[PDB]
């Protein structure tokens, strides 16, 4: 209904909805996300981080117009869905198929953190999935600049989805931005290959965070691991932030770089 045609929900959330568009002539496929601005700030955000991206592992931004208060973000068409619906509960998917994806996620993030963007809420659900199964980094709704002017600054504003989020963000007033998305990059790695997410929070309160840090990977999402992954899960899973690995570094680990994939 907007010189395309808008044919399946794709999507429902809280802002509003996603749905394939076509054009009815050219045929060209898309989605928009369709915010309701009454239901302003933020999407003009959002937006506006979105017209700085472009790379592979990025899903497209190709335009918005206001049509009320509606506002239409027109964005790459993802038909392979969310790699969270590749992930079979209590068991993960093949070690090179995560691995391959894992090669996408930190291509992507690596790019967003060079333009100085970290997109703050890393997980499965949005992590979308293209024709060619091509992995893209989706909903910049809670982006933001951590870098400008080449000058970094801190983050304050919590935010994310608890078993994601690094423990820094729980326990201090400023946190360095980069840190917080390679710890939710670790806790996407651990749902590819365990089905499973290891804790509700990283949390002192919490005893599956409680039994990682004593190092008792004889129990249930580190067991099903296998050494190689599990070796830069401890690298990445680093309570500290100054001594968690940084992505030049997982570049170098050994699993990384290990030959598994056809
Ligand atoms: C299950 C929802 C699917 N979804 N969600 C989005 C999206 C959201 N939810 N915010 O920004 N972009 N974008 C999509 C989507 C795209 N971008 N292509 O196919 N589906």
């Amino acid at each position: 209904v907007e010189d395309w045609d808008l044919v399946q929900t794709l999507g429902e959330g809280a802002y509003g909805e996603v749905q394939l568009a076509v054009n009815r002539v050219t045929e060209e496929a898309v989605a928009v996300k369709i915010v309701d601005m009454k239901r302003p700030e933020n999407i003009k955000k959002e937006i506006c981080i979105n017209k700085m991206l472009n790379h592979e592992n990025v899903v497209k931004f190709y335009g918005h117009r206001r049509e009320g208060n509606i506002q239409y973000l027109f964005l790459e068409y993802c038909s392979g869905g969310e790699l969270f619906d590749r992930i079979e509960p209590d068991i993960g998917m093949p070690e090179p198929d995560a691995q391959r994806f894992f090669h996408q996620l930190m291509a992507g993030v690596v790019y967003l953190h060079g333009i100085g963007i970290t997109h703050r809420d890393i997980k499965p659900e949005n992590l979308l999935l293209d024709e060619r199964d091509n992995l893209k980094i989706s909903d910049f709704g809670l982006a933001t600049v951590f870098r400008y002017n080449n000058r970094e600054r801190l983050l304050n504003k919590m935010c994310g989805t608890l078993p994601y989020v690094a423990p820094e963000l729980l326990k201090r007033r400023e946190f360095h931005a980069e840190p917080v998305d390679v710890w939710s990059c670790g806790i996407v790695l651990t749902a590819m290959l365990a089905g499973e997410l290891p804790w509700d929070q990283p949390s002192d309160s919490c005893q599956e965070y409680s039994d990682w840090k004593e190092k008792k990977t004889y129990l249930n999402p580190w067991k099903k691991i296998d050494s190689a992954p599990l070796a830069l899960l401890h690298k990445i899973l680093v309570e500290n932030p100054s001594a968690r690995i940084t992505i030049p570094d997982i570049k170098k680990d050994r699993w990384y770089n290990k030959p598994l994939k056809k």
